[PDB]
């Protein structure tokens, strides 16, 4: 793509520890699932393309980007060592647009959505085992 847009999030790095556990099976095959194919998933199913949606100073604001296409590629190629790292992502996405955006605009409801699924999946995250 653009030089204009950063390089995408990290989703391989030999040098990263990683490993599988219950909660991150859980986080893959639940939570993203689940908002993955929620109507309103679609802007944040890949990183946002400041250049064609013609916002400028879009990584002058979000200085730490994040989106479900990056966590999709984290989880299926076993990036994380924790749940946290993952729900981490994940609030920093939400967070993003809630920065970015006024309240209230299509989006920020957008993400307003999702964010309600996410909340009652990761009530239910499984004890670790
Ligand atoms: N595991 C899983 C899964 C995740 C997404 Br996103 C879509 C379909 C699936 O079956
Ligand atoms: N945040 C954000 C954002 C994402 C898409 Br896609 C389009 C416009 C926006 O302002």
């Amino acid at each position: 793509g653009s030089h204009m847009n950063p390089p995408p999030p990290e989703t391989s790095n030999p040098n990263k520890p990683k490993r599988q556990t219950n909660q991150l099976q859980y986080l893959l095959r639940v939570v993203l699932k689940t908002l993955w194919k929620h109507q309103f998933a679609w802007p944040f199913q890949q990183p946002v393309d400041a250049v064609k949606l013609n916002l400028p100073d879009y990584y002058k604001i979000i200085k730490t980007p994040m989106d479900m296409g990056t966590i999709k590629k984290r989880l299926e190629n076993n990036y994380y060592w924790n749940a946290q790292e993952c729900i981490q992502d994940f609030n920093t996405m939400f967070t993003n647009c809630y920065i970015y955006n006024k309240p209230g605009d299509d989006i920020v409801l957008m993400a307003e959505a999702l964010e309600k699924l996410f909340l009652q999946k990761i009530n239910e995250l499984p004890t670790e085992e």
